[PDB]
């Protein structure tokens, strides 16, 4: 069997008197009074080795330096003075033998602090990525990756128990998730390309057409996007699909799945069911289709109060949203929120102060005429600051919702735990204020609400969709919808999305024919697995929960990718670089 | 909650008297004696629905057609006579309601027979692939895909219990000089990612990172000849371990495989697996992937003919002998001889075995050494002796292929699953010298001094897992000493510029303390095809490419608009 008898970091007082064999890295060396103290590291933690001058292991111990790999044998004994910061802190290993398995030169950054329970100084991420195999020696990085393992294993356990069949779908396929495709040239016939999948969407629907009933996959998705916050050229999804389901069925199974993951992987109980809010209700109360429920400060609509007002900018406005903050902001803080507000298309930010009887500051003059009804609607108290955005309903909500989020940081609010919610009843379409056009909120295979089918021709903008987003602490972690299983309706919805018979046959012909052979009702969802794991670990970037990620430009400094290729290899594909 | 109360195919006698709601596809319709019989299908199997003339669903049941999607409601009843070919064979559902959820065109091929337990006529695979979503309705295809699920889940359960960490590795990586599938980098035309040939370097770096043991259901991409039932991308079970010897890797993979077969197939694999050195396998079977489902081992008999007048035997480097337990026809022998010649042999000698002597071909030259030849081959009266004389590797390889062909001719029973390890492969082979698998494969430590003196005799710490004459897995212990790795490169004539070009980043990683480590990769698609008795891995892949590497279902690979390609800064030559 293995020479190793225990993991180094797993030794305890119960092992005293036992002879052990250990293998690991030298976390640090310290010589004192002729003794050589070596902190031996493996994935379970640190344990102290002691090399005594009279021991055969001493000569070898004198050569050892940090990050050397060694095999150690000796007796477990109590330390005269225990180190309470270590799980092995009460014991040490009196060495009888020591062998060097590998030498190592000094690393470009330290990996030893985390294993001692000490704080780790910040290191250049570009350098960490260049030496990612060393960065992954740190305790925090291994904790993240082992959490990722526990999460995926819990997903397998739960969904296998629920009858879901894991199916692996192709990576070399044809060119719809609303992004740019990554292409793979077909060598035997230039001009032909595969496309890496933006998602397994159409394959998992065809698996429902095939009668598998319910499917899941830890699928890798590839999307070539530009301006994206914390973008990676590829990412991981928990993808799943179900047949003969309504919206409620997909939601019910997912929250039960999420509760199982958090319980088994984090030991956290998630109260069930998750809170549910419609798209309209979420925008009105929070000005965001991904509300952050870790605090209050809800938005109140104050439009019907200004229909008799001399303030033309309020009285004419479609919407005036107000927010009461429990603090008297400085003009700098107000100006900070005003800049945030203006960045979201608002006409401006109004401000004031709530005082014992009247109002003071900002637009306080215009606040004085109204009060009995207004104070009841906002519950504002002396010492508060009132902020207002007036405008179109969607603008007014979205601008003051971003102000709401920014103000939570300025005020230093304690935002704790994990607050999930479902956002449901999305409109089938979203108005592009920029391009003055209709665009879909979820992919074009989403089912419109069946009660609204006649509105497809009459009034497109009123059509609801059977779509849903899963939100965690103000972040979209998942999204899905009930699909269209009737071929007539799917073409209808394509013609409505500016797609004629030509683009349909070329881009989706195979799938539309599949719907003609008896497709069942079905729907599903996809999680952003990297995103969810980043939130579960309090990481600021998904790069902290991916083993070998790219940097912000989509480059790999460790391997040198992307890189050029020989002219010969490029001619073989029948392609050349366009000369500028 | 859900509308359906049960899976259609899950109903048994225990459900009699219950009112059920079922949803599925119309497998078949029969009108008999005024009753309308509908076979309702879902993934769990068929159940018989019965519409009676008095039932509100009578008219509906009459107009439905095969593959229509329907929701049925009714009372579970015993059949008057059970149909034991259905798991639901004892019961039926008296229809009170029938609702059409989707009509369906006539499929281009049938998908109903297998669900009744009937043989299915072979259909054009191109047609099956073009309508794969219909092909996957067949029972056989759903059983394959669900076995694949149970196998992967069993791998997760076992390796998680043994302390392995699943780690996902990049799909967009560095192109290096097999041919790489490339991915253009939009922001700088002329730069490309590559899809990974394997996770090798990444999993070795995870050992350098101290994770100790890793695994991954990894996808590999290799743009090479697709003949021999190859796909552009395929699935490996890939794992790596630290502080291990060859023994440790084999032992864990044996127990893992036994667990997979037990949980996924209900089959018990005796442990430990047999082991043969590469040399023993070639000597006894003429192949580095022996098929242990039958005997017929090869025997070296060259040293019996050193004083024999028969030139071709006497002067041959090696004479391999094979005893078939049947007297062959003059035709069969010529088929085996043609097989031998097809494998570089000079020919195939033969002779029939009698009670007191020989008779057939070289029988005359065998009588002088009769006693020794029978103790060596254990041949008996009625057998047929076959011989190939020539170079050791040629004679073994040729008669080993004859051995396999003879198994078919004799109609031998080849049943079950026979695993074995092939170990102690040579580290190098002639061309100057070259490696036999990967330049990171560790030499056998007790052969290290031979690395420069006699390279051809250096054993490697490599191993192949073979199932019924098919390689299903392979791996090795890796080099963790950069000084030894440089020593191997010097022996191979691989200069520094070439090392940095191919392995620079990983060679530098060895300088930071790499532990002893090793691993293996299974050909998961190949294994599943063998576990299901399928002739091609296409049968165990949901949406595979055809034999030519193209996807008839979607039409990929297909052209793109010139503006989609212009945006990447590339143009067709
Ligand atoms: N996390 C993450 C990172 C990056 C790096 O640049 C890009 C991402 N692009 C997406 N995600 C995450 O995947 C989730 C689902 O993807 S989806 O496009 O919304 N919907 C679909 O794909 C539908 N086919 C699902 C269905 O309808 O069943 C999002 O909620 C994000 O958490 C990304
Ligand atoms: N099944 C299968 C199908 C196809 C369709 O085109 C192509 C294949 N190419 C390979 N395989 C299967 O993968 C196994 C391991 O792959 S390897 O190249 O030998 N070694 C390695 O890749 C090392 N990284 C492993 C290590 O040393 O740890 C083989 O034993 C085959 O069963 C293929």
């Amino acid at each position: 069997g293995m020479r190793r008898t225990h993991y180094a970091g797993s030794l305890r007082e119960t092992h005293v008197g036992e002879e052990v064999v250990l293998e690991g890295w030298v976390n640090r060396r310290r010589d004192l009074g002729g003794l050589i103290f070596l902190d031996l590291r493996d994935r379970e933690g640190l344990v102290q080795l002691v090399a005594h001058p009279a021991s055969p292991a001493y000569a070898t111990a004198e050569r050892v330096r940090p990050e050397w790999v060694v095999r150690a044998k000796g007796l477990v004994r109590l330390r005269p003075e225990p180190n309470p910061r270590l799980a092995t802190g009460r014991v040490e290993v009196e060495l009888s033998a020591l062998e060097v398995l590998a030498e190592a030169k000094t690393p470009p950054f330290p990996v030893d602090a985390g294993w001692r329970g000490e704080e780790e100084k910040e290191a250049s991420e570009e350098l960490r990525l260049k030496y990612r195999y060393l960065d992954l020696r740190r305790r925090r990085m291994q904790e993240n990756l082992r959490l990722r393992h526990r999460v995926i294993k819990a997903i397998w356990d739960f969904l296998d128990r629920e009858g879901f069949v894991q199916v692996e779908t192709p990576f070399l396929t044809k060119s719809p998730e609303g992004a740019r495709d990554f292409l793979v040239p077909y060598r035997h016939e230039p001009g032909l390309f595969y496309a890496l999948p933006q998602s397994p969407q159409l394959f998992k629907q065809m698996l429902m057409v095939a009668g598998l009933d319910r499917y899941f996959q830890i699928a890798r998705c590839f999307r070539d996007e530009d301006l994206r916050a914390d973008r990676q050229p590829d990412f991981t999804q928990l993808d799943l699909e179900m047949s003969f389901v309504e919206v409620e069925d997909v939601l019910e199974l997912n929250e039960r799945l999420m509760a199982h993951v958090f319980r088994e992987a984090l030991g956290v109980e998630l109260p069930l069911p998750f809170p549910r809010l419609s798209y309209e209700e979420a925008m009105e109360r929070y000005g965001s289709d991904k509300p952050d429920l870790r605090f209050g400060l809800e938005l109140k609509e104050v439009g019907p109060l200004f229909r008799q007002s001399g303030f033309r900018v309020f009285q004419e406005a479609e919407s005036v949203k107000a927010l009461a903050l429990p603090k008297a902001l400085s003009r700098k803080e107000v100006a900070e929120l005003e800049e945030v507000a203006k960045r979201h298309k608002a006409q401006g930010l109004a401000w004031a102060r709530v005082e014992e009887g009247g109002f003071s500051g900002g637009v306080a003059k215009f606040l004085e005429p109204v009060r009995e009804a207004l104070l009841q609607a906002t519950e504002a108290r002396p010492g508060d600051t009132l902020l207002f955005v007036a405008g179109p309903r969607k603008v007014a909500a979205t601008a003051l919702g971003a102000v709401r989020l920014r103000a939570a940081d300025l005020l230093g609010l304690k935002r704790e735990g994990f607050r999930f919610l479902w956002v449901v009843d999305f409109p089938l379409l979203e108005w592009d204020e920029e391009e003055e056009a209709w665009t879909y909120m979820h992919h074009p295979f989403t089912s419109p609400h069946p009660e609204d089918l006649p509105l497809l021709e009459k009034d497109p903008g009123r059509v609801r969709a059977l779509a849903y987003d899963l939100v965690l602490n103000g972040v979209e972690v998942g999204g899905g919808s009930i699909r269209i299983h009737d071929p007539r309706l799917q073409a209808r919805v394509f013609r409505l999305l500016g797609i004629g018979e030509e683009e349909q046959r070329e881009k989706f012909g195979f799938f539309l024919e599949a719907l003609e052979y008896g497709a069942p009702p079905h729907g599903g969802i996809a999680w952003g697995l990297d995103r969810l794991l980043a939130l579960m670990t309090g990481s600021p970037s998904i790069r902290e929960v991916i083993a070998f990620p790219k940097n912000k430009e989509g480059k790999d400094p460790l391997t040198g990718a992307p890189s050029p290729v020989p002219e010969e290899q490029l001619r073989e594909l029948g392609l050349m670089v366009v000369r500028p």
